[PDB]
């Protein structure tokens, strides 16, 4: 056949799937996924188009992650004509995709200066390098906030044409222009993909059936590898990725009233981060929580409600604690074991995948989609997305110390951002006597791979036979690329 | 027979006049949704000893309340085995616990938590009620955050738990199994006329006769009958308790094998787990008395209730999943008492105004009333609570006023806060003035009690004027 | 006679004293005070050589503050050569008077928006309308400061000659410089100011003596008032002067480092505030406490030693918490009733006074000493200061309405610099009860003169008598002056 | 006759003085130390005579604990005749050496459950062993205590007879009693014992003067073995005695009351404990911190004067914040290597020791006097004072996994007495990540001896030198004795 399936129904999946079907209506394109979303981080997104509001020192420090920077700012200029692309499709009843045009980043003292104070220097820098429009303001001028003054914020900084989008009426105007393309929408999950003699045949679904293609686009989200893994060689090829389990909340506040922009802090320990997005009705979206976790999880824990709603009735609005909690959301962030996104063409011909995109696959979206479209058309696609090709050896992209290091800060913000309050010579002591523990597990892990701190705190704390599982298959991917 | 409601006290009336009297037909009104219903919101504890405070005890009418709460704990084993015989295995146990552990900790105020455990042990010993006090090192299963610790404990024996969900099934597959009626709309208006009920208009435009209504529509109930000529003034006015609870999945399924709990504390609130099958555990409850209901829970609440479970009894409770946050309003009655038995209206019958302890209760207030339906005089000590009345003052001006400032600084101190060491003592000085000024200005005769004079004191001005002009239409109606 | 007595043995008096005994050698200048200085300001005093850094909003927005501001900055040209005339009567052995060049004023969220974001905008916008030096630096770039994370500054202000002083070498190369200059000191107090027809006479000392005098200089710290309001009609005519008992502690440092400028904060709750004043000798000075008390106090209170310390330990350096405690110090800053100074002469011929400096008296001090000796020489002395005469009704600097909002705010700024953790409703609830009997004691107190915050709250949780004492001084005061 | 030197002015060489004067007229008794008593123990006590208030779960569970009890519980037995002897030496105007008859120990949750949970049932267990008169009293029936609700005990214990002394005028009655029995005191300091032919010669003094001598009693508190450790082979015969620094404070209270009884809780982190003893004329004492140090230490530091002044104020009575703070003592606890006393005879003819007493040298000193008086007097003293001897081989009271549990559950103890407010699962992590590094030391430093917790801290965060010095002493007194 020439005929595409797309498997998964997030932002990816129906992106992608708009793309083929408008720019190749001489082929049928059907799109796999169930209106649950089960693990989806798409409904559970605010969501925020983070380019700069998404930058850490951490990153920037290395290639891998400028790279990655790069992208998210190229992202950043098809919003607007893909927004007009899609609200088209509909009327104004459909409700409007864009909720903010600009972010305000906040700096307080609820949190690790080796964080927050580094993270805030490399927004400024990153925003000065790309000249995007901004301005450090004075706080009193932010409107909207009224933090507890012991949580206040000293600094803020204004990104114009950093916005946001209501995620819900995204993922209805991509399935609505989907269907105006041509798109067909069966809503079944993929169970396997068949293949052989190097080239895809089609995809089983969980209904029994077997749908023909020439084409396989894979945006399963952190389901993604698991279902590639399973055609030959392929389990040591392509990188694996976890579930970034993310909570958030929908609130009707006090007074039906809401911020004009985005609210953020840079990305804290272990890549949450405490925001505010702007929706229509009276709504606020607050977020959001992250733990990698070795399995998938889609219920919110008590500590992760606790930590959420702490942060943002201090930091932002106290007005918060005493509005309505309308819904606790929980989706999983497709969380690469070596910390990049999957993208594009495998060994198999016609299996494309796009995947593990973590905290900003929704903001990448248009330029993840127009990438693969290009090469599945033979076409290069877009220039920088070479290294985050999905059959790979898994990127170093950090030093074994530079990953150390950033552990050991990460677990010493979880104390900060609380906020706790400890006598004073504890931390000094705790930073001590984590760098060894982590140290000696880096060295088990692998003489090679590292993972990424966020991964490794999850792995520290693991089940033995889980870490043991874990150097087996790092063994396994060594022995496949070397 | 129209019994209006659907939670445990419409259900578990509904099903002894079905029973009792197989020759009438009995009709239940309400809806599956239970908008606002305190019955699945509750654990729930089979609370009499464990409700115990000092300041109920210190009344008359609190004493008779106590009395009626340890009454009702000796018909639980019968009433349920009644209640599972209509039904199967699968069908799940009612009772989830037969024993209760009170803990004491320091996260609370002395004025409350120490009072009321003092006034627990001292309800245990009159009532001759099997007890002990045990070491908190052989409490089971907990395992708080060592400064949020309980050191002392007390274990009552024969205080239980039943799954309110269970419960409510249970009781509706009883009803029908009894030949009952289950209509799935709600009364919008009560018709009499000639000092006698008609029957029920509901939301669906019909209109239902009957010779006998029976209001159990938990906080809704005085807003039902005040419709009906002179009563607006003479059923002392129900407030909504709003109360958010937890579901739970524990991280490892274990759950403990009693009830915990602390006593009462600041405005009607406490801190209880209530075990359940399948390696759920229930975790409450917040109370906050609103002047208009209110469905969903506020950051505070959620922050309040969570904050307290995991540091005073289990800290694995952080690393477990929330699978429900459930929100319903206990029956607050404007006098501090419940609405159980007749009305000048002849066939017209209340079941409300239950607060914390309906469910509890269920058993007792429904066979009075359905005794009184039969011309019998019910219960003995049930005849201050009928629904038609004058206020009941059951405290001074000088105790609620003492009270409402001591549940104040309760807040902060159940927080737990951390200020300076003059701050509390200058905040007392200052709360002290406002409260006895509200107090002075809302009635020369009535007092709120002090979950109520709390919500009334941070109302609107026009919430406030409303009530000083009901408080004196009530003196004019009785005076 | 010609012979001029000074009372009080602190900054003021000694700095008066050698003024008076360099300009007019023909006559005999008697200095009396002990050397425990009971109840003494300046031993207690860092200090630091404060007027920008001593910079409110509230003060700079009433006409008696902005002239109390600008005599603070023509104080601090007069430094540089008064240091050279003290240290020329000495030896290398004596020590160095000047201890840091320069002040770096830090910001963190360690206290209220209301005061500390309102202080620092306030003191940034003095500096700019005075063309003074100065820059906003990196936090990262201020040396030597480890504070907690929690608790730590996120902007910093460097003024460039504005520094600290060793007050114990300075009131050393005082009473040095005094003798050199011919003066005469006398170690005992004045029990009684003898006058008649309008006229000084000497005083009468507490060893039963009488010395003669035609000028009796009054620079008794808050005692000066008390000394002088024996004298006929002068209860009513000379502002009553109170104890700003202030609290402060000399530190041997863990490793005998100390920072190269003075590091401060913008003033707080009811005119405390905290510091590190460099001194030699691997010693650094902390402070400082304030309380207004309508009678002496010269022992610290357990609460004042625990703010002050927690407050340096975390909010400047951690550190501190393992250096050695080597004095804690205990002073009364001389604290006027109108909240101005009391400099110059009186209705008594030969009577002067010099007290009521409050916070800043020890900065001040070689401009009043001149201001007031060339009043005794027929001249007019320093422009801007004949507002701050001794004799006089109490000034009203602020209506009740800004005094009343200082009050609450001051109050409410006690919490939030503790820090308390507290419910996020209970701040409101406490603002709305604080307002009213603050409204309701002032309302009684008079109808024509309001006390300042500081002195009100004094007066809020004082005995009924005293309360009552002062309603009937303050109709006195009216009576006299209406 | 004969001469005896004792060497040191506390309690224990006064207590002796005394004895040897009163008992024995054919001796001249000299008795040397300075009126400044550096470093020393006794003025910085409040003191209370603890016997059952010292129980712990740790020290009554090995057999050396049981014995040091045993001997405190006789101690208290010797009291009332020896204040009884000492009063009769002056007059009403010298002050009563008694300050309370009766004890509080209170329960609080301001700690670890593994420590004063298991204390408090230590305390009730000895008490009923011994038929001591106590009862578990209501909280509400103790008089006087206005706790912060949220740091109030819940529990009470009365101990009938378990009193207190004013340290200050218990060290007047000793010095005037002393001198009426016909002791000379000499106000030098030993700085060498000399002694050839196995025999002490006498004491040359920091004047430079050579006092002869038939016996030397050194009675020096921490600095006792550092005086005889010169002598040959000592230095590996006498266990070290190290300073455990405590921090304690005179304040004035608000209203001039004080409680009836003492107030204490247990013994809490590496020895430290919070107590209140009455005193004549409107003080209270409260102590008291501790700390092990390498080398001594006569100041504060400001942690330890937070700590206490924070715990008194919260847990017994929050009106000592608003109380006037006199003095801050420091004093150095004589705190033995191996963890029990020196009392006694020597290898060198006529030099004798009584040190390394700790917490309880002044509650023993009457049994520990009269004991070394009648060893002096060739009599056989108390009947269980044999096993502490000065000259020994280190004791090993406990096993090394004993005190591995003790130093991990003791450090964390530090959190919970601040007390700290963390994310809950930190203490967890905290826990497991200490035992390791504190395992790593203990089989480091010997293979024989291990040091008790509060030594085994103060090593873990010394400098690698003093560690490595150590060992070499460890080693050394192992070839000594083996
Ligand atoms: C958080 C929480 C915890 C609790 N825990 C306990 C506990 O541990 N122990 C205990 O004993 N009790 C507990 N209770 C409940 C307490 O006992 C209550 O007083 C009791 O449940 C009230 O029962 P009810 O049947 O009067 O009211 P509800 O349970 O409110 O039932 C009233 C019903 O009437 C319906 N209704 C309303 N208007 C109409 C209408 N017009 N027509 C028809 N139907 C209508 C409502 O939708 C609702 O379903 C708890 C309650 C809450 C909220
Ligand atoms: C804060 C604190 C609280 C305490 N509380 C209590 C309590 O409640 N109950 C209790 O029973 N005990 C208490 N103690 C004391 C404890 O019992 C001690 O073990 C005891 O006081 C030790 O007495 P000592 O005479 O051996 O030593 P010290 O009291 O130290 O006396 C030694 C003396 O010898 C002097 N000296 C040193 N070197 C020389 C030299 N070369 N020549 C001459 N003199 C020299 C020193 O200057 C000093 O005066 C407390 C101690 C502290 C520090």
């Amino acid at each position: 056949q020439t005929d595409v399936i797309v498997v998964g129904n997030g932002v990816l999946g129906l992106s992608v799937g708009v793309e083929i079907a408008r720019t190749r209506p001489d082929v049928r394109v059907t799109l796999l996924g169930k209106p649950a979303r089960q693990y989806g981080a798409t409904p559970a997104a605010g969501a925020m188009l983070g380019a700069f509001g998404e930058v850490t020192a951490h990153a920037l420090a290395s290639e891998h992650g400028r790279k990655k920077h790069a992208l998210a700012v190229q992202a950043q200029r098809l919003w607007p004509e893909w927004i007009e692309s899609l609200e088209a499709t509909g009327t104004a009843a459909d409700g409007r995709i864009k909720t903010a045009d600009d972010t305000v980043v906040l700096l307080n003292t609820v949190g690790h200066s080796a964080l927050d104070d580094a993270n805030f220097a490399a927004v400024l820098t990153a925003l000065k390098e790309a000249n995007a429009p901004h301005e450090e303001i004075a706080v009193e001028s932010v409107d909207w906030i009224d933090p507890d003054p012991n949580s206040r914020p000293l600094r803020a900084l204004h990104i114009e044409g950093e916005g946001s989008v209501d995620s819900g009426i995204l993922l209805a105007a991509l399935e609505r222009s989907f269907l105006q393309a041509g798109g067909r929408l069966h809503p079944v999950d993929a169970t396997e993909i068949r293949a052989s003699h190097g080239r895809v045949e089609g995809v089983v679904t969980d209904d029994g059936d077997f749908l023909p293609a020439g084409h396989v686009v894979v945006a399963a989200g952190a389901r993604s590898q698991r279902l590639v893994a399973a055609l030959p060689g392929l389990a040591h090829r392509i990188p694996r990725i976890y579930d970034g389990v993310g909570v958030s909340a929908l609130v009707d506040t006090w007074d039906g009233s809401g911020p004009a922009t985005v609210l953020r802090t840079s990305n804290r320990a272990f890549a949450c981060g405490l925001h505010l997005v702007p929706r229509a009705g009276g709504s606020v979206y607050i977020g959001a929580t992250n733990a990698v976790c070795l399995e998938p999880r889609g219920a919110a824990s008590i500590e992760e409600t606790v930590a959420l709603f702490n942060c943002a009735t201090h930091q932002l609005h106290r007005g918060l604690n005493g509005s309505e909690l309308r819904k606790v959301q929980v989706g999983s962030r497709p969380a690469p074991i070596d910390g990049f996104p999957l993208i594009g063409g495998t060994s198999v011909e016609g299996l494309w995948m796009l995947s593990g995109t973590y905290r900003d696959g929704l903001h990448m979206s248009p330029l993840l989609a127009r990438h693969v479209v290009s090469l599945m058309d033979g076409g290069t696609g877009v220039d920088g997305l070479r290294e985050f090709r999905p059959e790979r050896d898994l990127i170093s992209a950090w030093s074994r110390e530079e990953i150390l290091d950033d552990v050991v800060r990460h677990t010493m913000a979880t104390g900060y951002e609380f906020p706790w309050r400890l006598p004073l010579e504890w931390p000094h002591m705790m930073e001590t006597f984590l760098q060894g523990p982590f140290a000696e597990l880096a060295d088990r892990l692998s003489d090679t791979y590292t993972p990424p701190a966020d991964l490794m705190t999850a792995i520290m704390f693991s089940e033995r036979e889980q870490q043991d599982e874990l150097i087996a298959y790092y063994a396994d991917v060594h022995r496949e690329w070397h």
